[PDB]
């Protein structure tokens, strides 16, 4: 339903949406405020629906995701020149453990969205968020601070979630739309067990393969090294249709805020030129606009921001009041934005192409591919260039 030789990805994440997350949805948070304290907010979706109990916790998400993303939506991505959605979910969608606070009904709404999908000729990644005790430790997993995914019997039953989203979504039902399913988003390689990572990663490969399915399989990249995951599910060993998700940002630390424009540039240009050298498809999964780390609640709830020096320990650069609002945004902040945005889209497309961070948020403008596409920040066309150029790929 792909060709990823010759075509290209020009794709959306559909982020907050199974998933919630503070910065995207504040709305859902921030009544728990006590004025400007901020010490009794849910920090994450387990604690979130922990909180409120089973039945108001249900009310309130069923009227989410009745609302957050409609079939008007998929026209407008199709309207805009797109033609793919990444789609994350969580495992609890599928199945909870004993005394998860967790509810479900997410199913209901993929099954509408890939439908949706179908109808506007979009095709579609699942992905797989968030796992059993936490991949990751962020609160986009589900539960923030925790890295239990190795422990127990977790990683035991991702793969009977992941055996559940194989034969549902990896069969001949949705073969038209569905063009990969993500294994497991963002493991944080660096605190995990790599050899135990690549065996989950080998035994979901073989479990989807089995059940006859000739879906790709998507790999993140567990943050490590381009190049690292070259030798593995290769052609050599008779593994095929893998492609590999790199996510690439600029804002997560105190060195990487600190770098002029130029330099942020040169950095986006350098991801292209080393994706072009590695050995599987790949793809850019997860990207934005941002130069800076200010939208609230961005590196979690009660967490303030590295750019205006009220995080992990970075130096003050600039305030972020100014910047919340993308009408209050200097003339030379908009063009700095429009540049980087297309820096990185000239990288992408010259492997796989790329799956903007995300489609829609409350009022986080660097995050929004719709509010930056509005105020001209965005290109549309997407292959409109102001500065065209700018990386020298040949
Ligand atoms: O090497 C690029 C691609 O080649 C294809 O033949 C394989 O099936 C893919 O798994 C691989 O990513
Ligand atoms: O570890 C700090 C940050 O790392 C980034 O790579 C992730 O995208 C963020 O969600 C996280 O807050």
């Amino acid at each position: 339903a792909w060709d990823y030789d010759n075509n290209v990805i020009r794709g959306v994440n559909l982020g907050g949406w199974f998933v919630l997350e503070p910065y995207m949805t504040p709305s859902l948070f921030e009544p728990f405020q006590n004025g400007n304290d901020q010490s009794g907010v849910p920090v994450d979706e387990y604690h979130w629906t922990q909180t409120l109990g089973k039945e108001a916790a249900l009310r309130i998400l069923q009227k989410h995701w009745s609302t957050w993303i409609t079939e008007q939506d998929f026209k407008q991505i199709s309207n805009l020149g797109l033609n793919f959605v990444r789609i994350p979910i969580g495992y609890w969608a599928f199945q909870l453990l004993d005394n998860d606070p967790y509810v479900q009904g997410q199913v209901q709404y993929l099954e509408k969205a890939l439908g949706w999908a179908r109808k506007n000729n979009i095709r579609v990644w699942i992905d797989l968020h968030g796992a059993p005790g936490s991949q990751n430790g962020f609160d986009n997993s589900g539960l923030r601070d925790s890295y239990n995914f190795q422990n127990g019997d977790n990683t035991q039953v991702t793969l009977n979630v992941l055996n559940t989203i194989f034969k549902k979504y990896g069969g001949n039902e949705y073969s038209d739309v569905v063009i990969g399913i993500e294994l497991l988003n963002e493991p944080l390689g660096p605190v995990l067990n790599m050899d135990k990572l690549k065996q989950f990663f080998l035994d979901g490969y073989n479990s989807l393969r089995q059940t006859g399915s000739v879906t790709p399989v998507i790999i993140h990249d567990a943050f490590q090294v381009f190049g690292y995951w070259n030798n593995f599910l290769t052609v050599a060993e008779g593994q095929w249709n893998v492609v590999v998700d790199h996510h690439h940002y600029q804002v997560f630390s105190g060195g990487e805020l600190s770098r002029n424009i130029n330099d942020h540039i040169s950095v986006a240009c350098n991801w292209g030129w080393d994706a072009k050298k590695e050995s599987h498809w790949n793809v850019a999964g997860q990207w934005s606009a941002a130069l800076t780390d200010c939208a609230k609640w961005l590196n979690g709830v009660n967490r303030g921001a590295r750019y205006e020096g009220a995080y992990d320990n970075a130096p003050y650069i600039g305030s972020c009041q100014p910047l919340l609002d993308i009408s209050q945004w200097s003339d030379e902040h908009k063009t700095d934005t429009r540049r980087y945005i297309e820096a990185q889209l000239d990288a992408f497309e010259y492997t796989g192409g790329w799956v903007f961070w995300s489609w829609k948020t409350e009022n986080a403008p660097e995050w929004s591919f719709q509010t930056l596409t509005y105020n001209g920040l965005f290109p549309q066309p997407v292959t409109d260039r102001q500065f065209p150029n700018q990386c020298g790929f040949h």
